């Protein structure tokens, strides 16, 4: 990939400080390639770029990431996002990507993800992979604390479960959800 071309893309979208693309630049970049900011592929791109700050790419992340994706134009980036959507149909990639989203989406100083942020992301990530999603979101109306890393991670394992009926290891929020489903 032409690093010169990648660096010119960076120049186009970088923030005034010069060393990252932030929420302003990302919104313009996604507009230019006809991608909705809410689309899951924006998170898959962040995952492949090893992004360390929410809704940003540092200059290193962007330039080395596009290079690793063999992308050096906007049109090639747009097409690569279509390839990325297909890539996460692999279940081990989806698990890895799902776990990354927790880390990416919280503030570095915090250990947990705000309830509201977790729900919005679960709606984007798990719709169509988690039959009980709507019930989970409804249950959360009365469980509004921040979501821990273990709870985030194991909700995916819960979603992938006879192990169902044999539910027994699990974080308290998930155990409380199983009890809630029994109306007890």
């Amino acid at each position: 990939a032409d690093k010169k071309a990648i660096l010119e893309l960076f120049q186009t979208y970088k923030e005034p400080l010069g060393n990252y693309i932030g929420a302003e630049g990302l919104q313009r970049l996604f507009e230019d390639i006809q991608v909705d900011p809410s689309d899951v592929v924006t998170l898959v791109l962040a995952w492949k770029l090893k992004a360390s700050s929410t809704c940003e790419f540092s200059e290193k992340e962007f330039v080395e990431g596009l290079a690793n994706l063999q992308v050096d134009s906007l049109e090639k980036l747009k097409r690569k996002l279509s390839s990325l959507r297909k890539e996460i149909e692999d279940p081990s990639k989806f698990r890895a990507f799902y776990q990354f989203v927790f880390q990416y989406s919280k503030e570095p100083s915090q250990r947990s993800l705000p309830a509201e942020t977790a729900m919005a992301l679960w709606d984007v990530l798990l719709r169509g992979r988690f039959s009980l999603l709507d019930s989970w979101l409804e249950f959360l109306k009365n469980n509004t604390h921040s979501i821990s890393r273990d709870t985030w991670n194991l909700l995916y394992d819960f979603s992938q479960l006879k192990d169902l009926s044999d539910y027994d290891a699990w974080p308290v929020l998930i155990d409380d959800f199983v009890k809630w489903l029994k109306h007890e």
